[PDB]
Protein backbone atom coordinates (compact mmCIF):
# COMPACT_ATOMS: atom_id res chain seq x y z
CA UNK A 1 0.00 0.00 0.00
CA UNK A 2 2.93 2.35 0.41
CA UNK A 3 3.10 4.46 -3.12
CA UNK A 4 5.77 6.73 -1.99
CA UNK A 5 7.73 6.33 -5.31
CA UNK A 6 9.15 10.04 -5.12
CA UNK A 7 10.52 9.89 -1.83
CA UNK A 8 14.35 8.49 -0.75
CA UNK A 9 15.52 6.40 2.21
CA UNK A 10 17.67 9.63 3.12
CA UNK A 11 15.11 11.93 2.88
CA UNK A 12 12.65 10.22 4.84
CA UNK A 13 15.51 9.56 7.11
CA UNK A 14 16.13 13.49 7.49
CA UNK A 15 12.57 14.04 7.56
CA UNK A 16 12.26 11.68 10.60
CA UNK A 17 15.37 12.18 12.60
CA UNK A 18 17.21 15.39 11.50
CA UNK A 19 16.32 18.81 13.19
CA UNK A 20 17.13 21.90 11.13
CA UNK A 21 19.79 22.94 13.80
CA UNK A 22 22.12 19.63 12.75
CA UNK A 23 20.67 17.79 15.58
CA UNK A 24 19.91 13.90 14.79
CA UNK A 25 17.13 13.29 17.57
CA UNK A 26 16.15 9.44 18.43
CA UNK A 27 12.15 9.98 18.62
CA UNK A 28 12.28 6.89 20.23
CA UNK A 29 14.00 7.73 23.32
CA UNK A 30 13.79 10.89 24.52
CA UNK A 31 14.52 13.05 21.85
CA UNK A 32 18.21 12.88 22.80
CA UNK A 33 21.25 13.27 20.65
CA UNK A 34 24.74 11.69 20.64
CA UNK A 35 28.09 11.53 18.42
CA UNK A 36 27.05 8.05 17.26
CA UNK A 37 24.19 9.49 16.13
CA UNK A 38 25.80 12.15 14.45
CA UNK A 39 28.63 10.47 13.10
CA UNK A 40 26.26 7.97 11.41
CA UNK A 41 24.65 10.92 9.94
CA UNK A 42 27.88 12.54 8.78
CA UNK A 43 28.85 9.53 7.11
CA UNK A 44 25.36 8.89 5.18
CA UNK A 45 25.31 12.68 4.13
CA UNK A 46 28.70 12.26 2.14
CA UNK A 47 27.46 9.09 0.59
CA UNK A 48 24.43 11.05 -0.03
CA UNK A 49 26.22 13.53 -1.60
CA UNK A 50 24.35 16.25 0.71
CA UNK A 51 26.55 19.02 1.56
CA UNK A 52 24.07 21.49 3.34
CA UNK A 53 23.34 18.60 5.45
CA UNK A 54 26.77 17.48 6.12
CA UNK A 55 27.55 21.31 7.15
CA UNK A 56 24.71 21.41 9.68
CA UNK A 57 25.21 18.40 11.03
CA UNK A 58 29.24 19.11 11.48
CA UNK A 59 28.49 22.66 12.70
CA UNK A 60 25.96 21.25 15.46
CA UNK A 61 28.26 18.56 16.26
CA UNK A 62 30.87 20.96 16.59
CA UNK A 63 29.67 23.72 18.45
CA UNK A 64 27.94 21.96 20.87
CA UNK A 65 29.49 18.74 21.74
CA UNK A 66 33.65 20.12 21.33
CA UNK A 67 35.18 18.94 24.45
CA UNK A 68 37.94 21.56 24.22
CA UNK A 69 40.12 19.76 27.08
CA UNK A 70 40.98 16.95 24.69
CA UNK A 71 39.21 18.06 21.42
CA UNK A 72 36.91 15.23 21.36
CA UNK A 73 33.22 15.05 21.86
CA UNK A 74 30.47 15.06 25.01
CA UNK A 75 28.83 12.00 23.84
CA UNK A 76 25.53 12.82 24.85
CA UNK A 77 23.07 15.48 24.28
CA UNK A 78 20.04 15.95 26.25
CA UNK A 79 17.80 19.22 25.66
CA UNK A 80 15.67 18.57 28.38
CA UNK A 81 17.54 18.48 31.33
CA UNK A 82 18.88 21.73 33.23
CA UNK A 83 22.05 20.34 32.54
CA UNK A 84 21.86 19.00 28.76
CA UNK A 85 25.23 17.88 29.08
CA UNK A 86 25.53 15.71 32.66
CA UNK A 87 27.87 12.99 31.27
CA UNK A 88 30.97 15.10 30.37
CA UNK A 89 32.79 11.97 28.67
CA UNK A 90 33.26 10.43 25.53
CA UNK A 91 32.54 7.87 22.99
CA UNK A 92 35.03 6.59 21.22
CA UNK A 93 32.77 5.26 18.26
CA UNK A 94 31.06 8.27 17.78
CA UNK A 95 34.50 10.79 17.41
CA UNK A 96 35.73 7.82 15.17
CA UNK A 97 32.01 7.86 13.42
CA UNK A 98 32.81 11.84 12.75
CA UNK A 99 36.39 11.65 12.19
CA UNK A 100 35.77 9.14 9.37
CA UNK A 101 32.79 11.54 7.99
CA UNK A 102 34.97 14.81 8.24
CA UNK A 103 38.13 12.39 6.35
CA UNK A 104 35.21 11.13 3.54
CA UNK A 105 34.13 15.04 3.62
CA UNK A 106 37.46 15.97 1.81
CA UNK A 107 37.77 13.29 -0.44
CA UNK A 108 34.05 13.75 -1.75
CA UNK A 109 34.08 17.67 -1.99
CA UNK A 110 37.90 18.52 -1.60
CA UNK A 111 37.76 20.99 0.79
CA UNK A 112 40.90 20.46 2.91
CA UNK A 113 39.07 22.12 6.44
CA UNK A 114 38.03 18.73 6.50
CA UNK A 115 40.75 16.75 6.32
CA UNK A 116 42.57 18.80 8.92
CA UNK A 117 39.02 18.95 11.37
CA UNK A 118 39.45 14.77 11.05
CA UNK A 119 43.08 14.64 11.61
CA UNK A 120 42.61 16.62 14.63
CA UNK A 121 40.24 14.38 16.16
CA UNK A 122 42.19 11.45 15.49
CA UNK A 123 45.00 12.66 16.96
CA UNK A 124 43.21 13.51 20.08
CA UNK A 125 41.78 9.51 19.78
CA UNK A 126 45.56 8.51 19.98
CA UNK A 127 46.78 11.35 22.32
CA UNK A 128 43.85 10.70 25.17
CA UNK A 129 42.14 7.38 24.20
CA UNK A 130 44.67 4.79 23.11
CA UNK A 131 46.80 3.30 25.72
CA UNK A 132 48.83 -0.05 26.12
CA UNK A 133 47.50 -2.86 28.16
CA UNK A 134 48.61 -6.53 27.87
CA UNK A 135 50.79 -6.64 25.16
CA UNK A 136 48.55 -5.20 22.95
CA UNK A 137 46.94 -1.44 21.60
CA UNK A 138 43.89 -0.85 22.49
CA UNK A 139 41.11 2.19 22.24
CA UNK A 140 39.43 2.78 25.33
CA UNK A 141 35.27 3.75 24.91
CA UNK A 142 35.82 6.89 26.42
CA UNK A 143 39.55 9.17 27.87
CA UNK A 144 37.99 8.83 31.53
CA UNK A 145 36.33 5.97 33.47
CA UNK A 146 37.36 3.28 31.30
CA UNK A 147 40.68 2.37 32.35
CA UNK A 148 40.31 0.64 35.79
CA UNK A 149 43.44 -1.08 37.67
CA UNK A 150 44.14 -4.81 36.62
CA UNK A 151 41.48 -4.46 34.00
CA UNK A 152 39.80 -2.00 31.33
CA UNK A 153 36.51 -2.18 30.25
CA UNK A 154 36.13 -2.32 26.22
CA UNK A 155 33.80 -2.43 23.52
CA UNK A 156 34.30 -4.48 20.51
CA UNK A 157 31.84 -2.63 18.37
CA UNK A 158 33.82 0.83 19.19
CA UNK A 159 36.81 -1.33 16.84
CA UNK A 160 35.69 0.52 13.58
CA UNK A 161 37.68 -0.91 10.93
CA UNK A 162 37.45 0.86 8.11
CA UNK A 163 37.64 3.81 9.94
CA UNK A 164 40.75 3.19 11.26
CA UNK A 165 41.70 1.61 8.03
CA UNK A 166 41.03 5.07 6.54
CA UNK A 167 43.15 6.92 9.40
CA UNK A 168 45.88 4.74 8.71
CA UNK A 169 45.68 5.38 4.89
CA UNK A 170 45.22 9.20 5.07
CA UNK A 171 48.21 9.79 8.11
CA UNK A 172 50.26 7.07 7.40
CA UNK A 173 50.67 6.83 11.04
CA UNK A 174 51.64 3.20 12.24
CA UNK A 175 49.64 3.45 15.42
CA UNK A 176 46.41 3.59 13.51
CA UNK A 177 47.67 0.13 11.74
CA UNK A 178 48.97 -1.91 14.88
CA UNK A 179 45.29 -0.61 16.37
CA UNK A 180 43.68 -2.64 13.65
CA UNK A 181 45.80 -5.59 14.24
CA UNK A 182 45.91 -6.15 17.90
CA UNK A 183 42.11 -5.33 17.59
CA UNK A 184 41.55 -7.86 15.44
CA UNK A 185 44.30 -10.44 17.38
CA UNK A 186 42.03 -9.46 20.52
CA UNK A 187 38.50 -9.55 18.53
CA UNK A 188 39.33 -12.93 17.39
CA UNK A 189 40.02 -14.42 21.01
CA UNK A 190 36.63 -12.98 21.89
CA UNK A 191 34.50 -15.75 21.63
CA UNK A 192 32.36 -17.16 24.85
CA UNK A 193 29.49 -19.65 24.91
CA UNK A 194 28.08 -22.18 22.46
CA UNK A 195 27.86 -19.54 19.79
CA UNK A 196 31.74 -18.72 20.59
CA UNK A 197 30.73 -14.53 20.27
CA UNK A 198 31.92 -11.27 21.79
CA UNK A 199 29.95 -9.41 24.07
CA UNK A 200 28.67 -6.11 24.04
CA UNK A 201 30.82 -5.03 26.80
CA UNK A 202 34.23 -6.94 27.51
CA UNK A 203 36.67 -6.76 30.37
CA UNK A 204 40.79 -7.19 29.45
CA UNK A 205 42.90 -7.58 32.15
CA UNK A 206 46.74 -7.28 32.46
CA UNK A 207 47.31 -11.04 31.76
CA UNK A 208 45.80 -11.00 28.91
CA UNK A 209 42.57 -12.69 30.16
CA UNK A 210 39.33 -11.49 28.67
CA UNK A 211 35.70 -11.48 30.26
CA UNK A 212 32.48 -10.72 29.37
CA UNK A 213 32.36 -7.37 31.55
CA UNK A 214 30.79 -7.88 34.98
CA UNK A 215 28.69 -4.79 34.75
CA UNK A 216 26.73 -5.25 31.84
CA UNK A 217 24.47 -8.06 30.92
CA UNK A 218 27.00 -10.97 28.93
CA UNK A 219 24.95 -10.73 25.83
CA UNK A 220 26.09 -10.07 22.00
CA UNK A 221 23.07 -7.71 21.87
CA UNK A 222 22.61 -4.34 20.49
CA UNK A 223 26.10 -3.11 20.42
CA UNK A 224 28.34 -6.38 19.72
CA UNK A 225 25.70 -6.98 16.52
CA UNK A 226 27.84 -3.71 14.79
CA UNK A 227 30.68 -5.49 14.32
CA UNK A 228 30.65 -7.85 11.76
CA UNK A 229 28.54 -4.42 10.20
CA UNK A 230 31.83 -3.30 10.83
CA UNK A 231 34.07 -6.56 10.19
CA UNK A 232 32.27 -6.86 6.20
CA UNK A 233 32.37 -2.87 5.76
CA UNK A 234 36.38 -3.22 6.01
CA UNK A 235 36.94 -6.37 4.28
CA UNK A 236 33.70 -8.70 3.40
CA UNK A 237 36.32 -11.61 3.00
CA UNK A 238 37.93 -11.16 6.48
CA UNK A 239 38.47 -14.12 8.63
CA UNK A 240 36.53 -12.36 11.77
CA UNK A 241 33.69 -12.98 9.80
CA UNK A 242 33.71 -16.45 10.35
CA UNK A 243 31.84 -17.00 14.18
CA UNK A 244 29.20 -14.15 12.97
CA UNK A 245 28.50 -16.08 9.82
CA UNK A 246 28.44 -19.84 12.04
CA UNK A 247 26.17 -18.39 14.03
CA UNK A 248 23.50 -16.52 11.74
CA UNK A 249 23.52 -19.89 9.68
CA UNK A 250 22.89 -22.17 12.67
CA UNK A 251 19.42 -20.06 12.60
CA UNK A 252 16.22 -19.92 10.16
CA UNK A 253 16.54 -15.93 8.82
CA UNK A 254 13.40 -15.08 9.83
CA UNK A 255 13.86 -16.85 13.71
CA UNK A 256 17.17 -15.51 14.45
CA UNK A 257 17.29 -14.27 18.41
CA UNK A 258 17.94 -10.51 18.63
CA UNK A 259 20.76 -11.44 21.10
CA UNK A 260 22.01 -13.98 22.81
CA UNK A 261 23.50 -14.75 26.72
CA UNK A 262 27.05 -15.63 25.86
CA UNK A 263 27.65 -16.61 29.64
CA UNK A 264 24.69 -18.79 29.68
CA UNK A 265 23.48 -19.55 25.50
CA UNK A 266 20.02 -18.15 26.67
CA UNK A 267 18.37 -16.33 23.90
CA UNK A 268 16.37 -13.14 23.34
CA UNK A 269 12.14 -13.71 23.41
CA UNK A 270 11.80 -12.15 19.94
CA UNK A 271 13.77 -12.16 16.95
CA UNK A 272 15.84 -10.00 14.49
CA UNK A 273 13.55 -7.61 11.95
CA UNK A 274 14.70 -4.58 10.35
CA UNK A 275 18.24 -3.51 10.53
CA UNK A 276 19.06 -6.01 12.57
CA UNK A 277 18.14 -8.57 10.09
CA UNK A 278 19.86 -6.37 7.37
CA UNK A 279 23.45 -7.02 9.17
CA UNK A 280 22.45 -10.66 9.31
CA UNK A 281 21.62 -10.65 5.23
CA UNK A 282 25.22 -8.53 4.87
CA UNK A 283 27.16 -11.13 6.97
CA UNK A 284 25.45 -14.39 5.27
CA UNK A 285 25.40 -12.28 1.72
CA UNK A 286 22.03 -12.73 1.14
CA UNK A 287 20.89 -9.67 -1.53
CA UNK A 288 19.18 -7.31 0.27
CA UNK A 289 16.53 -4.53 -1.83
CA UNK A 290 17.99 -0.99 -0.95
CA UNK A 291 16.61 -0.25 2.31
CA UNK A 292 13.19 1.05 2.14
CA UNK A 293 12.43 3.17 5.58
CA UNK A 294 8.62 2.53 7.25
CA UNK A 295 7.13 3.87 10.22
CA UNK A 296 7.62 0.28 11.60
CA UNK A 297 11.40 1.27 11.94
CA UNK A 298 12.80 3.00 14.88
CA UNK A 299 15.53 4.70 15.28
CA UNK A 300 18.07 2.17 15.53
CA UNK A 301 16.45 0.24 13.04
CA UNK A 302 16.51 2.71 10.57
CA UNK A 303 20.39 3.53 10.77
CA UNK A 304 21.37 0.17 10.66
CA UNK A 305 19.81 -0.12 7.48
CA UNK A 306 20.98 2.67 5.94
CA UNK A 307 24.81 1.79 7.17
CA UNK A 308 24.38 -1.57 5.74
CA UNK A 309 23.26 0.17 2.78
CA UNK A 310 26.03 2.35 2.98
CA UNK A 311 28.65 -0.85 3.73
CA UNK A 312 27.64 -2.40 0.24
CA UNK A 313 28.32 0.92 -1.25
CA UNK A 314 32.11 1.58 -0.54
CA UNK A 315 32.52 -1.12 -3.22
Amino acid sequence: LPRAWADTAWESYKSRFMMADGRIVDTGNGSVSHTEGQGFAMLLAVAKNDRPAFDKLWQWTDKTLRNKDNGLFYWRYNPVAPDPIADKNDATDGDTLIAWALLRAQQQWGDKSYGIASDAITASLLKSTVITFAGHQVMLPGAKGFNRNDHVNLNPSYFIFPAWQAFAARTHLTAWRKLQSDGKALLGKMAWGKAQLPSDWVALRADGRMEPAKEWPPRMSYDAIRIPLYLSWADPQSALLTPWKSWFQSYPRLQTPAWVNVNTNDVAPWFMTGGLLAVRDLTTGEAQDDPQLSAQDDYYSASLKMLVWLAKNDR
